[PDB]
This record gives structure tokens, C-alpha cells and sequence, in this order.
């Protein structure tokens, strides 16, 4: 689809097997979800955004489903304000920006 | 043109007479440019994000111009680690995501 940006680009995710609402940040290297209970290991780990840095738990290989498009990869867990989708998902599924 | 999601979305932009490298960040509701002196009256504000809220100052009506783009708009400056344009410059160049 095409989204246009007068409003966030929300859109409904699928994580292990749980419906959420994410945002798609061109702007983000990583995907950060809201603290939640995902399967599987995880590795404790530090990224950066506007305010600072915070501690996330990141977990690799974890299936991803973008309003419809499947995704494989890392999702970083942990005190974001909003659930967001980056672009090492966005290049999954094919997301470009066009203008 | 399209821009693909393997690397940060960097652009050049022209604000205040000088050129800039910008991020172009769909989940940015505004527009966050680093530290300069901008002429003209500001208002005090606090942005948040990852990482908590940083003080910016406010400033209306700037002239932007991204990629031979022009725009203009509300700007923040601040102590960005990065330029970022907002969607409230994007829908300006009539930017969208597509996949
Ligand atoms: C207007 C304002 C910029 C404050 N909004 C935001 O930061 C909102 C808050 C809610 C969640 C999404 N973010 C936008 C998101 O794109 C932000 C904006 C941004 C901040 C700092 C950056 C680069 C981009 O420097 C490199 C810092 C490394 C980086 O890419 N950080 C990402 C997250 C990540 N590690 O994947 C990030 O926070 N991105």
C-alpha cells in the first residue's frame, strides 16, 4: 500500500501470535517493542534514541507480520514509548520512501 | 525519486542559508535540527523519545528546502545527535511509504 504522512503511520503487527499497533520509522536502525513476553533467548543490549540510552533485551530470528508481509529478524524489548517497526524489518518487506 | 531502506534515509537540506544532512524519519512527528544559530523569535519546549526529553527551542515559518524540495514550517533546535525531518515537512514534499 501507500501511506501518506499526515498522520502517524500506524499500522496492526502480528508477534508471537499477540496483535499489536507499531509505528513505521524510516528513522530507526532497530525494531523496539513495548516490554512484553516473547519465546526464546534473549541478550541484554543498549541502544539510543532521542532522550538517551536505554537497556532493551534483544531477541533474533523472531517472526513478524507487517499488515499482511511476513519479516524474520531482531526485536529489541524494552521501555519505548511507542512500538516501533525500523529498517532492518522495512527492507523485509520492501518499504521504500518515495516523494 | 525512491529511496531504499538499507542505510539511514540521509538527505541534503538548505535552513537559515546553510546545507545540512538530514534524516528523513517517518515516525518523527516533528522536525529536529541541531544546534544553530536561527534568527528570528523562539518558544521553550520539550520533545521526548527513546531516551527521555531534551529542551529545544521552537521556531515557526522556516523556510526549508529538502532535496530541491521546498517546504516550511515549524523547526526545533536542540542537542540532536542527528537532523531529523518530521512529518510535518514530509507531507510538504508529498513524501510517502510504499510496499
Ligand atoms: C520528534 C522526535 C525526534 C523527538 N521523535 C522521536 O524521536 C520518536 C519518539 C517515539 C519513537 C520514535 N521516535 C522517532 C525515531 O525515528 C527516532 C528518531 C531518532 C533519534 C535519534 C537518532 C536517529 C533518529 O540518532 C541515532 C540514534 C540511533 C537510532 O537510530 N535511534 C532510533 C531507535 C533505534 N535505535 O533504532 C530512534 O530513536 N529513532
Amino acid at each position: 500500500p501507500q501511506i501518506t504522512l499526515w498522520k502517524r503511520p500506524l499500522v496492526t503487527i502480528r508477534i508471537g501470535g499477540q496483535l499489536k499497533e507499531a509505528l513505521l520509522d524510516t528513522g530507526a536502525d532497530d525494531t523496539v517493542i513495548e516490554e512484553m513476553n516473547l519465546p526464546g533467548k534473549w541478550k541484554p543490549k543498549m541502544i539510543g534514541g532521542i532522550g538517551g540510552f536505554i537497556k532493551v533485551r534483544q531477541y533474533d530470528q523472531i517472526p513478524v507480520e507487517i499488515a499482511g508481509h511476513k519479516a524474520i529478524g531482531t526485536v529489541l524489548v524494552g521501555p519505548t514509548p511507542v512500538n516501533i517497526i525500523g529498517r532492518n524489518l522495512l527492507t523485509q518487506i520492501g518499504a521504500t520512501l518515495n516523494f
